[PDB]
């Protein structure tokens, strides 16, 4: 027999990610840079592997989208809501969604695609909020290296890795 | 930090549970039977009781669905996805949804409804699936064409160290 | 090349319905007989004939559920929001949902599913509302011969039918 | 009484229309000049003209998406519905919707995007599928493998018939 796990998580380490479809806001190749960068923020600290994949069903599916957008949780225009993803699971878990009516960039103008990018995969990865105002998972955006909250927080949930 | 951390089972042993609709395939006295049965499987070897409601929220919400039927967990029109349940919790948490588009039955026609929620309600209750081919938790359905239940003891050892013997 | 009709309405007179689930409120055969004697109400004053589906796709798909049930308007508990139904159209075109907060019944007590079902399928043949305080598609519930604007709707959409 | 009255064509020639989002399939660029091109195919016959937003609620809200995206007409994966679109009106009425399962092309492998679009941009405007095989809003999709591409006649005349010649 088995019982459920103690917290929301990924019971494997090896995640697929699959960039559904693009922002008007920058290129293709900018996009793609910035999420391999976030899933790398985690991926140097944990045993976990990221695979990208340009069709099918992946664990992790990215997409930008405004308003209603296939959820509960429609996105809200310009400003307020930036995104969101849910945690491990089936189907729309894991999943990340960028509001479109922001302007991702690759800079400190508007919304910097990587830094909430890497916040949502702690989403998609088992982490809420943290009370720690330097933290990446602190609930409010500021324009690297990883706060030491967050290490603890991933690691708690999948180990270090090679802590080489 | 904070994680999302898991009810691993229910903290009272008194559940609810309401049948909120029914299915077109069996009656509402069959369908009825059917979870009442389902349900003791669980309890009759653990301190769990469960109480039916007729309205309002019950903590196992029961419902017959197709497709997209409001938690965009949609089901998938005849076999493949028979139905599913959340793991213990507020809300959402231990409802149990049935694919209406099976045909649900009191016999080895279509899907054994009862055997379909006695497994669904392990999920219910904290069980995830069971990697021994003979349990009920297995993830695969098979039907003994046999008139008498019983949970194998792979069931019962997994439900017990959730919530202890009866 | 064809342009689009005038008003929403079905373009074709065989119409099919199927009863998805049942309310624990009344017997099968009770719910068969007041939706068959809801559409009897629109098919005995215009060309329109209803066929029952009992599995797979039909054209207006009925069902009974509570709170967040597929859609975008979700039910709302006892009273209030009884029931809607979608105008004519694919997928969801048609359909007819039930709020099983309420205590659906063949009588006067609770709410008359042989006449809400009557009023919702008006919708989902193409009505709105209507300012006839007497109309079954006024929009507000009061507990049988169909309204002579109802027929005067109804019949602007498909003709009489047979006036026999 | 009252019936859905359906708004037959837009009251204004002067449309607006934003690309939400963008395929991964071919260059921002790539696309904008799709969409361009599939809106001058009726502009061109027409006293419409379109303008792009950047921003914003335009007329025509173009996007990719796919599965369950937001309207309740869902996608279905490789093949199948490719695009849809919805007819004149306020709100959603106008907007084009496309299914990124899909392997959208400015050439003959996949589909071609413009050639998608300017028949879906038929339905934005106004017009049902036509029975002539050889019109843009006949309901199958063929490519000509042709570099340039005329609105048959069929197209043209129904068009015409709600927007008057430019
Ligand atoms: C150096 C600090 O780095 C960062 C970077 C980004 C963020 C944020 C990204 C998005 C937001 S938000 O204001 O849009 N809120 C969302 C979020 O925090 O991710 C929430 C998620 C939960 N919600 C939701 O809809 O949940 C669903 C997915 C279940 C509502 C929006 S703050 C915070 C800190
Ligand atoms: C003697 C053997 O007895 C049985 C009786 C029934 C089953 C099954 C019932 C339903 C299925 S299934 O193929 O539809 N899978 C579901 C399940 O195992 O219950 C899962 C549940 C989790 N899912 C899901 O999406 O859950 C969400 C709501 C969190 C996907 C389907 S197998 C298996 C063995
Ligand atoms: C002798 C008079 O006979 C009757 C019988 C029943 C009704 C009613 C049935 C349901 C209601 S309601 O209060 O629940 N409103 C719904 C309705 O009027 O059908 C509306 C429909 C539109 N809505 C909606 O969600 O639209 C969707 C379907 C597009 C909101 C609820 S009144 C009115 C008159
Ligand atoms: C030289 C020939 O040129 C063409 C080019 C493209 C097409 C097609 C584009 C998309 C399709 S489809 O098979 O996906 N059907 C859709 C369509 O015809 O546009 C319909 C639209 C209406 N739909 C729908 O659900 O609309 C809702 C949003 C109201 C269902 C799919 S065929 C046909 C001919
Ligand atoms: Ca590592
Ligand atoms: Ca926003
Ligand atoms: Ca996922
Ligand atoms: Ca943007
Ligand atoms: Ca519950
Ligand atoms: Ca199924
Ligand atoms: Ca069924
Ligand atoms: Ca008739
Ligand atoms: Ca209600
Ligand atoms: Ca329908
Ligand atoms: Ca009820
Ligand atoms: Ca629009
Ligand atoms: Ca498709
Ligand atoms: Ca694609
Ligand atoms: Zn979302
Ligand atoms: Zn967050
Ligand atoms: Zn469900
Ligand atoms: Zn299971
Ligand atoms: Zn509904
Ligand atoms: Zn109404
Ligand atoms: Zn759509
Ligand atoms: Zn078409």
């Amino acid at each position: 027999y088995n019982v459920f796990p103690r917290t929301l998580k990924w019971s494997k380490m090896n995640l697929t990610y699959r960039i559904v479809n693009y922002t008007p806001d920058m290129t293709h190749s900018e996009v793609e840079k910035a999420f391999k960068k976030a899933f790398k923020v985690w991926s140097d600290v944990t045993p976990l592997n990221f695979t990208r994949l340009h069709d099918g069903i992946a664990d992790i599916m990215i997409s930008f989208g405004i308003k209603e957008h296939g959820d509960f949780y429609p996105f809200d225009g310009p400003s307020g809501l930036l995104a969101h993803a849910f945690p491990p699971g089936p189907n729309y878990g894991g999943d990340a969604h960028f509001d479109d009516d922001e302007t991702w960039t690759s800079s400190s103008k508007g919304y910097n695609l990587f830094l909430v990018a890497a916040h949502e995969f702690g989403h998609s990865l088992g982490l809420d909020h943290s009370k720690d105002p330097g933290a990446l998972m602190f609930p409010i955006y500021t324009y690297f290296m990883l706060p030491d909250d967050d290490v603890q927080g991933i690691q708690s949930l999948y180990g270090p890795g090679d802590e080489d």
